């Protein structure tokens, strides 16, 4: 901060200041500083960027420049020695359902997205990088280790492109490079509605004035809605199966169809918007198309905030929750609501939470057909298994009945993601999310691990013995030291995730502080936080405390057996009750009488 006004990215428009509704962009939440928290602006910097040349070149770029005296280890080598494992047996989280992993990806995507630099639908630069592994400009490739099998089978590196930065897209002249966040920092359902003035509108159904979202017209799920297909060919969803030829879904957020289970979640959310809107027309027949939209929207936003803050964070943060996120005391206009750059890597802990397979279950929660369990890697940008395999009901029950993967210092990220990741731009299932995430810390100029322990007021080990004590693991601590040669050099993502878990939580002390602070701020900094006096009415608020993800399921699918607490592990049928029983969102507090 303070070279104070830079930035052409920015969409440019005006504030109402008495509108009961959030903008699409995030603008106007904060009154004296109207752009704070808007999409298309820099991620905040809780600490100064640390770049090889102090301005923009990442560490690992210039082969002979060290970090603190040592060579940073290769992204992919750190991946092979620390991150991978072979045996999926015993890896499941006994007390977290698959939906736990999945709500996290919804929340993260509502909060932050640093898109890659594209810079041309022309250049052998998406090819000069692909084919020849030549580092330069925005090509910053992940080279393979000696002894890496991928050498024999794939090539010399994995393509990787530096993330977008503020102000331009051309090589910028001067400050310190800052990455763009392309979405709104406020937990506002921007992943359903869009963060842009352009997209938000294209998503709506403006033929009927019922304030509905547009739905797929080419296909149905027992007369229930699917998302509209996305327009844009070439389509990666089309690529994974050229026979089925089913395109990716068009949603509020571009990553919606990265995986069948995430696309599933988006579908439930679109469905609740229309459900809520048609319900609202019923109650206020005079109500307008816009008002229908803004009011369903406003409710969906409150809903995501509630499930997130009431059900999800306490079982990520565990005992640390109340020390970072005290109870709400009212909107604080002085709090900086912006997502920080480090949060977007801290939140990546969810990557260790992803299991190797996905199941479809039938109405008795039994294996659905003969090819019921699928390897995760065949589900990246796979929409055809939704539309041409029985809809989302079978995946939705899998979400409740199956478990998340447990972070585990020895078994860290599944091969499904570490070896077989499919990237929407290239052809092979053969990318490493782990290495990527590492290459990306470096891309974003993150401070190393001891800077972050310092920031969160935690001890900073400087020796192997120091490291074992913190990590509580001799083996892991020595692998890290051999590779990094000083804890000060440990990339934050893997430093943060290597720590044992706090009591009742799913992240360690370092992560709980970083996650914790961000969430506190996005809630205290949000003028439209659902509990903020005057946003909803006391009576509306009373009716919103009854929302539950189980209800959401009941009202939007043909499942009639759900668990009451969806995020913990639940065995069918003992933990499964009748949909016909779960608290419903009483929706009458929203009535409007003009006399
Ligand atoms: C496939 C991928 C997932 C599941 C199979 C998956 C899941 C999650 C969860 C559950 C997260 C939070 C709990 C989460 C966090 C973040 N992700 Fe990740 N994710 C899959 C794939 C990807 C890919 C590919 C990326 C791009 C990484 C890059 O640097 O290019 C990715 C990103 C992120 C991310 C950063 C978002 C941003 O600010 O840009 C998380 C916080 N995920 N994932
Ligand atoms: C599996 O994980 C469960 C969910 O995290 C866990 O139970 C939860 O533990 C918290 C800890 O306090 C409790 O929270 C609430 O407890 C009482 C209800 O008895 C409330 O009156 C309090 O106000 C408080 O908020 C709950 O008891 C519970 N959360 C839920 C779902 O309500 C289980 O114990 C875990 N199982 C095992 C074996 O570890
Ligand atoms: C590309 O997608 C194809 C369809 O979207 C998919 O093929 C489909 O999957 C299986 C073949 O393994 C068949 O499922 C069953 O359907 C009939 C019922 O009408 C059964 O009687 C058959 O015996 C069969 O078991 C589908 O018929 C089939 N569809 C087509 C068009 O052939 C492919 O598997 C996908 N290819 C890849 C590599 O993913
Ligand atoms: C916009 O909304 C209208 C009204 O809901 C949709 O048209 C109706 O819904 C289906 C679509 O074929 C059928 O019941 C009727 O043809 C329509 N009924 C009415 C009351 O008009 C339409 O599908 C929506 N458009 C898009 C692209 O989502
Ligand atoms: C609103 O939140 C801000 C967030 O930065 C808090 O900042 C405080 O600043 C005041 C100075 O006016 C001091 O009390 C402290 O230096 C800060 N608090 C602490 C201990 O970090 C502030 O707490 C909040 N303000 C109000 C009025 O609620
Ligand atoms: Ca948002």
């Amino acid at each position: 901060s303070w070279e104070v006004g830079c930035g052409a990215p920015v969409p440019l428009v005006k504030c109402d200041e008495n509108s009961p509704y959030r903008t699409i962009t995030g603008d106007c939440n904060n009154r004296r500083s109207p752009a704070l928290g808007a999409a298309n602006r820099a991620l905040a910097r809780w600490l100064p960027a640390e770049y090889e040349d102090g301005l923009a070149l990442p560490f690992g770029w210039t082969q002979r420049k060290t970090r603190n005296g040592f060579r940073v280890p290769l992204a992919r080598e750190v991946s092979n020695k620390i991150v991978g494992y072979l045996d999926e047996e015993g890896v499941l989280d006994q007390n977290r359902s698959l939906l736990f992993m999945q709500w996290g990806q919804i929340v993260d995507h509502d909060l932050d997205f640093a898109p890659e630099t594209e810079l041309g639908s022309n250049e052998h630069s998406k090819t000069q990088c692909e084919e020849y592994c030549i580092q330069g400009d925005n090509c910053f490739p992940i080279m393979f280790p000696k002894n890496d099998p991928k050498l024999k089978t794939q090539g010399k590196c994995m393509p990787f492109f530096r993330a977008g930065f503020v102000c331009p897209t051309p090589p910028y002249q001067s400050l310190a490079r800052e990455q763009i966040n392309a979405v709104t920092s406020f937990l506002d359902a921007s992943l359903v509605y869009g963060s842009e003035p352009s997209l938000a509108s294209r998503l709506r159904n403006l033929s009927s004035p019922l304030g509905l979202m547009a739905v797929n017209q080419e296909a149905w799920d027992h007369g229930l809605a699917y998302l509209p297909f996305n327009n844009k060919k070439p389509s990666p969803c089309e690529f994974i199966n050229t026979t089925a030829r089913v395109p990716c879904f068009l949603a509020g957020d571009f990553r919606a169809s990265e995986q069948i289970l995430l696309a599933t979640a988006h579908t439930l959310l679109l469905r609740e918007h229309n459900r809520l809107a048609r319900e609202l027309k019923k109650l206020n027949p005079h109500w307008n198309g816009e008002k229908l939209y803004q009011e369903a929207r406003k409710i969906l936003g409150a809903f995501i905030q509630i499930i997130t803050f009431r059900d999800y964070l306490p079982i990520v943060l565990g005992s640390e929750m109340q020390k970072w996120i005290p109870p709400y005391q009212g909107y604080n206009n002085s709090v900086d609501p912006r997502i920080s750059n480090v949060f977007t890597f801290a939140f990546r802990f969810g990557h260790m939470e992803v299991p190797s397979t996905v199941s479809r279950l039938d109405e008795n929660y039994q294996p659905w057909g003969p090819e019921a369990e699928l390897p995760l890697h065949t589900l990246f940008f796979n929409t055809w298994r939704i539309i041409k395999d029985g809809g989302i009901d079978p995946l939705v029950r899998g979400l409740l009945a199956k478990k998340s993967k447990l972070m585990n210092q020895d078994k860290m990220v599944t091969s499904e993601l570490r070896n077989k990741l499919f990237q929407p731009t290239h052809k092979i299932h053969g990318f490493d999310l782990a290495a990527i995430n590492l290459q990306r810390c470096r891309d974003h100029g993150m401070p190393g691990y001891n800077s972050w322990r310092g920031f969160c007021g935690l001890s900073q080990p400087k020796t192997l013995k120091g490291l074992q004590t913190v990590l509580k693991n001799k083996i892991l601590a020595k692998k890290l030291m051999d590779l990094y040669k000083t804890p000060d050099n440990i990339d934050i993502w893997i430093g943060g995730n290597a720590e044992p878990m706090v009591e009742r939580g799913r992240v360690g002390p370092l992560l709980a502080c970083l996650l914790g602070r961000q969430f506190q701020q996005i809630r205290d900094g949000d003028r439209f936080w659902w509990e903020n006096p005057g946003v909803f009415t006391e009576k509306q608020r009373d009716s919103l405390q009854k929302v539950s993800f189980s209800r959401l399921i009941c009202d939007n699918t043909h499942i009639t057996k759900v668990p009451l607490h969806a995020f913990q592990a639940n065995n069918y049928p003992h933990d499964f009750v009748d949909c016909s029983t779960v608290d419903k969102l009483d929706l009458s507090p929203w009535a409007s009488r003009e006399n």
